[PDB]
């Protein structure tokens, strides 16, 4: 089986703005997760030829990423906060869904979900 195509990072097609929310998820959010040490396996999509996983995108249909959610930010794709908050967390639950709890990769998610989630309780002040 082949690796699908990665998740879109740009579209043209879309209205784009820069928000302080969406600076805060991608200069202190996205920025925190990236440098901890169990950020790696997520910093880009699940190469399933690499590892020769060939079941993972049996069942995983949305899968996503942080080198995605990195380049969707980068790239303004994202025009509400929420929509980016939704990918950080089909992220983790994907890792929840395909893996057994308390597996390896489970305990990564689980601490950088952990993590997130003290940073989205800082958000700064909405427009
Ligand atoms: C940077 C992404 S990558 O695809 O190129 N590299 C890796 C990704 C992933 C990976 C990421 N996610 C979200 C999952 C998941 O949910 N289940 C299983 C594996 C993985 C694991 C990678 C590796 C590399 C080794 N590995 C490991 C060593 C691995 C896992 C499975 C098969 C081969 N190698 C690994 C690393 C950490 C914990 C356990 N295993």
């Amino acid at each position: 089986l082949e690796n699908p195509p990665p998740p879109e990072t740009s579209n043209p097609n879309k209205p784009k703005r820069q928000t302080n929310q969406l600076q805060y998820l991608l200069r202190v959010v996205l920025k925190t997760l990236w440098k901890h040490q169990f950020a790696w396996p997520f910093q880009q999509p699940v190469d399933a030829v690499k590892l020769n996983l060939p079941d993972y995108y049996k069942i995983i249909k949305t899968p996503m990423d942080m080198g995605t959610i990195k380049k969707r930010l980068e790239n303004n794709y994202y025009w509400n906060a929420q929509e980016c908050i939704q990918d950080f967390n089909t992220m983790f639950t994907n890792c929840y869904i395909y893996n057994k709890p308390g597996d390896d990769i489970v305990l990564m998610a689980e601490a950088l979900e952990k993590l997130f989630l003290q940073k989205i309780n800082e958000l700064p002040t909405e427009e």
